[PDB]
């Protein structure tokens, strides 16, 4: 059983998120402008503390995982995802702009388990389509609900001149299985050479 | 000036896609995503879009004969395939960055245990096909990595959404719940303001991403 409550300014996108576990939305703005130019310069706008202090601590308790998305964050990894699938409620806080003040987390840390994550090394305009990531990865791991994956096939066994590997036509349990180990091994030499501790491109 | 066609079971998923596109791009013509039901493409009355998978195995494979014909429809020679799948290429900013000054980007989104491969492979031989995947968990389909994708690169594109870690941002009010700003920050000594980012900048990749140094 799993209770997860998203922040964030744009509800509308959490959408695509439509019995042992419960999503809901919360508009940000509900709580106040959450923004303001960063101390010390730089470009861009920085999500104020006071506005979502207002919101976590409406929504989040002392057993609450608060979930913050950012480019900086610690990885979020399949290991992570097992780890948070039993958990009784996350909190996933989505900021937009340069970012959330760093004391909102700060100040939920004194209350509350908080992680910061990243989905991946790439940049987003916010939180918002790493909280769908996030639910999606942890939910499909939620108690009733390595290797890079091989080349799978279906019906018909020849299409377009292209025919399906005989070897999984066959019937050979054990050939079948040693040819799968060699192409998830090739595959991961080429696509992610990294996961058998090699050098990356 | 770019289009996205996304392919996928769920078309639903994708509607927020297109709210976060600026009416000012859409009219001036920069970006148009469309999204298309796999099912248009189906060849029988029970609109199947999956079938067991040789070898045998848990799951389902999707077929490679209505795949095959919505490409044949959607692609053409000059289209960057991207096909989301765990066992791709890592999806990076660089590779945002490349994706970013394409014409056409079609997003194939499967479900269950993946597409039948001959479906990319097959396209490979007339098109630029890109299997990546966006990060090392696991997903229930391509969908939610179409999303990210989607985001990463026209966020590059001027004007369409509207190395160490970045280290924290601070903004009003000077003080909260016990917490000041540092100091540094508001001190108006600018050279040592960037000095002092750099070292947190440091500190934050050494803790959470020493794979980076
Ligand atoms: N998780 C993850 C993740 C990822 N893997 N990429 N981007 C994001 C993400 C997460 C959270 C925020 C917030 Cl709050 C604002 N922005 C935009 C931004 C901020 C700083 C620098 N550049 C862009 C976010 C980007
Ligand atoms: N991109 C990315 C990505 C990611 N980073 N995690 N999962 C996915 C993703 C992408 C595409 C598909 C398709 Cl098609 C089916 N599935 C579910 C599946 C397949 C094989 C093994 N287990 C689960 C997908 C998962």
């Amino acid at each position: 059983s799993m209770k997860i409550d998203v922040v964030t300014i744009f509800p509308e996108y959490l959408q695509p998120v439509r019995g042992l576990v419960d999503v809901a939305v919360h508009d940000l703005r509900r709580w106040t402008s959450v923004d303001d130019s960063p101390y010390g310069g730089g470009p861009g706008m920085v999500m104020k503390p006071t506005v979502w202090g207002d919101a976590l601590d409406e929504i989040c308790t002392s057993e609450t995982l608060l979930v913050v998305p950012t480019p900086a964050g610690y990885p979020f990894t399949q290991e992570t995802a097992w780890q948070w699938s039993t958990e009784d409620h996350l909190v996933i806080a989505c900021g937009r702009y340069e970012g959330i003040d760093q004391r909102v987390a700060d100040d939920a840390a004194t209350r509350m388990r908080v992680r910061e994550v990243s989905i991946g090394d790439y940049v987003l305009n916010g939180g918002e389509a790493a909280a769908l990531v996030i639910i999606e990865a942890v939910l499909r791991l939620v108690p009733g609900v390595s290797l890079l994956e091989g080349p799978s096939y279906t019906r018909p066994p020849s299409w377009r001149g292209m025919d399906v590997p005989p070897v999984l036509l066959s019937g050979d349990h054990a050939k079948i299985a040693a040819w799968r180990a060699e192409q998830s091994r090739q595959r991961t030499i080429e696509r992610r050479p990294d996961l058998l501790g090699f050098d990356s491109p």
